[PDB]
């Protein structure tokens, strides 16, 4: 039972218990130990983005940031899994402690600052695994690039992963690398979509693999905002949207603790909002392409309000930590 | 530990699981044994309707028709506890099986129809009671009784219930008494607010204190349905509205067991759509008088959620049957 597992866990600190859980993951995953962690749960196709998805419920990035135990979790049932972030060049993050359980709101607070091993590293990782689900590989600028050099960096990671990618995911909604969100505004992001869609291009000659681009959005967008981004992406024929990243929101964790340290917030606190965002992108996108929804999914109900809500598959971090590999049985087998 | 308990009780038709408890609760009442459902829970003190409530938290009607178990549910931490509904003269209500589980969704399709053993009976067990909270009692009418006449059935229990409750709630939203529904509407809500405001001023005068008046809505309103109960509400100087009673639509229940069940789904399933009632009928009462907000809330975050979209108080009924007390202490600790 993952309550007891949790009760534990939640004895030592965020990060050092993903540290541990990840070790033992390492050394079991693309082994036949992953029996110990292995999950039935029913087919349930989706096509989405030109690719089928064995189900539709994938793991969000940033908990495999650097490929490590692709086998194990997808043994566990996911129908994609998408790793990273990774940038072009290994950065260690920001300063310990960078990251916050609230667990009386089954959130999370997080400023981890793309702390990876850099792309050639994960490319290792992701030649040894053996998934049959979709892989995502999300992909962000290093710290020390500067924001208008933005792009140099997406396009490197994507020559580097095209060949081994099912879907590559553009992070530019991470809180923590400062500037990070303004590549999502305006010209800046019309310039950085046109570079990845030329490269796509590009790259898709190269190798005759077609691997769709999905941008990761945050959920912290004015209404205006928000239209002027759907605008773009279909625009520039971004194949789907990842919506939605962390909050910088704290009205529902007010009185907590931890509430007031800075960073992202994700989990329950961010379930409401990423919806409330998914209906009205979906509103003005209009079809045109689709969005994978992400924001405290801790239920097959909350799944299927993001379904509702205009969302073709569904990403889960905060539940998957807070309910446990049960979640994602639940939700395959019920969505 | 709860899950525990509901695994077994689970085991038993939703209705015979009900009766099996709540005869264990009337048996240990007043008893050393009251102490397997005594919980100890901050005090939060709320004013509203001119009452002062141990903590916003209050058990939604329809758990205890008859009002038998006051005694060992108040002592489980509600700040409030809401009786009924009650009809003036005791009936059956529906054909069995008309209560449901929906156990991967959380929810509950229920269709009662008034249950009940009369507005005498209630007050009788009232006056045996010993909670120190809030004392809500709801009201019907019964089916027999004429849709064009419901307001009598609701003023003659207005009189045998004036000296014992603390707040006196309105039913015109049950889906399972035909036509109630219609007395949310135009000019049958406008007679039955008049007849209402009239016989509680007749009755204040008569028993020289003020006991205020909630009205509970449902769900299923227009934006225009909302706009004009809200008005009414105001210009009849109701004291409170409690929103939101179940609700016919099954968008996301689809698929599941028991889901084509005629009647009212509550729990989970819920959630979202009472939410935005409420905050929809927040901006037109614009603090003009309370709204009680209730409709899935199964969490700190929920009844934050609904706090947040206006409501003062919050009630439970499906999550405290499916995350049980531990549900109660969470919500008044951390709300
Ligand atoms: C500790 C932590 C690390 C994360 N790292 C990444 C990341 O590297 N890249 C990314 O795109 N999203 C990352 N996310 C966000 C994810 C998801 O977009 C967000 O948390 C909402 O999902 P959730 O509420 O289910 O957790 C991270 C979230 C957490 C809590
Ligand atoms: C089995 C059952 C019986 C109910 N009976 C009543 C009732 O008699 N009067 C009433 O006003 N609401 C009744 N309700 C509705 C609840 O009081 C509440 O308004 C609704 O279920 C939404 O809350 P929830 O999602 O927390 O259960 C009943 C609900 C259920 C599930
Ligand atoms: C091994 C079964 C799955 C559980 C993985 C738990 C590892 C783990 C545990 C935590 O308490 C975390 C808190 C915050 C962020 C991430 C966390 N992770 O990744
Ligand atoms: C003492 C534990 C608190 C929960 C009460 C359990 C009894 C119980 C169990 C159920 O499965 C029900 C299903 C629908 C409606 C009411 C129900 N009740 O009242
Ligand atoms: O690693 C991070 O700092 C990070 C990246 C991202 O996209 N989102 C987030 O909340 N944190
Ligand atoms: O008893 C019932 O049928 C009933 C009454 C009410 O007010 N609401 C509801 O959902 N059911």
């Amino acid at each position: 039972y993952y309550p007891f597992v949790r009760k534990a866990l939640f004895q030592l600190d965020p990060e050092r218990a993903h540290e541990f859980t990840f070790q033992q993951l390492r050394r079991i995953t693309g082994t036949p130990f992953e029996a110990l962690v292995r999950q039935k749960v029913p087919a349930k196709p989706v096509n989405c983005m030109g690719l089928t998805f064995k189900n539709p419920l994938g793991l969000a990035a940033g908990l495999d940031k650097d490929g490590e135990c692709i086998d194990a979790l997808g043994a566990m049932g996911f129908g994609s899994i998408e790793i990273g972030t990774v940038t072009p060049r290994p950065q260690p993050g920001n300063d310990k402690p960078r990251l916050f359980r609230l667990v009386d709101a089954e959130g999370l607070i997080n400023r981890m600052g793309f702390n990876n091993l850099g792309v050639d590293n994960l490319v290792e990782n992701v030649k040894k695994a053996h998934y049959d689900g979709v892989l995502g590989i999300n992909i962000g600028k290093n710290k020390d690039t500067p924001v208008e050099q933005g792009k140099d960096d997406y396009l490197i990671c994507m020559e580097k992963i095209y060949a081994y990618a099912g879907y590559i995911a553009i992070n530019i909604s991470s809180p923590n690398t400062p500037g990070l969100r303004t590549l999502q505004y305006g010209e800046a992001l019309d310039d950085l979509l046109t570079a990845i869609k030329n490269k796509q291009n590009d790259l898709q000659a190269m190798h005759h693999k077609y691997v769709p681009i999905a941008v990761k959005i945050a959920p912290d967008l004015s209404e205006e905002e928000l239209i002027q981004v759907a605008d773009s992406l279909v625009r520039h024929n971004i194949d789907g949207v990842i919506a939605t990243n962390t909050t910088l929101d704290r009205s529902l964790v007010q009185g907590m603790k931890n509430c007031d340290q800075t960073g992202g917030l994700s989990g329950r606190p961010l379930q409401l909002k990423s919806t409330e965002i998914i209906r009205r992108l979906s509103l003005e996108l209009n079809g045109r392409l689709p969005i994978i929804g992400v924001g405290g999914i801790d239920s097959v109900i909350a799944a299927r309000e993001k379904i509702a809500a205009g969302a073709s598959l569904v990403q889960i971090y905060s539940g998957f930590i807070f309910k446990g590999p049960p979640l994602i049985k639940e939700i395959v087998t019920h969505i």
